[PDB]
């Protein structure tokens, strides 16, 4: 995942705060 996401639910989600 790139900078300002993160695997979650097997995905890459935005948690850019």
């Amino acid at each position: 995942c790139p900078e300002g996401y993160i695997l979650d639910d097997g995905f890459c989600t935005d948690i850019d705060e």
